[PDB]
């Protein structure tokens, strides 16, 4: 029993925009939680921040977490796009407000609250795990049973 968070990320995103959703695998408490919700339309990229968001939110309690995933979307985008954004002040160049922000600001937020461990992984050096996190995300992606509300910025 692995007495730590944990957040594999894994989306279930077949078009873009497409009739998917998101699954992860968390591993909590001495129980392995997990969240494969059904999207009508959304991408990839939100789809594997909802897994990462809708982990983190699903914790009662900000303690340490370790993510794993391989996706790009958050490899710039977190050590790249919040990078800048952040220290900027989460704003464009041409100031203006972030693409899903909203989404992002949850993770942001959450991340600053615990010790996170960002395990980035190829794809040689892929885990098992992963696998079955794609296998849930496929299993979602053909049971959509939500909708994309946040797939906008009016502002």
């Amino acid at each position: 029993m692995l007495k730590q968070v944990e957040i594999f990320t894994d989306g279930s995103c077949l078009g873009n925009p497409g009739p998917g959703g998101y699954g992860a695998i968390l591993r909590y408490r001495g129980r392995e939680k997990t969240f494969s919700a059904g999207y009508t339309r959304t991408t990839n990229n939100r789809m594997e921040l909802m897994a990462a968001i809708v982990a983190l939110e699903a914790l009662k309690e900000h303690c340490e977490v370790i993510l794993s995933t391989d996706s790009q979307y958050v490899r710039q985008g977190i050590t790249q796009w919040i990078h800048n954004w952040k220290k900027r002040g989460w704003k464009t160049a041409d100031k203006k407000p972030v693409k899903n922000v909203d989404l992002w600001q949850r993770l942001d937020a959450a991340l600053g609250q615990h010790q996170i461990k960002w395990e980035w992984v190829k794809g040689h050096a892929g885990h098992p795990e992963n696998e079955r996190c794609d296998e849930l995300a496929r299993a979602a992606a053909m049971n959509p049973t939500l909708e994309d509300t946040g797939y906008q910025v009016e502002v």
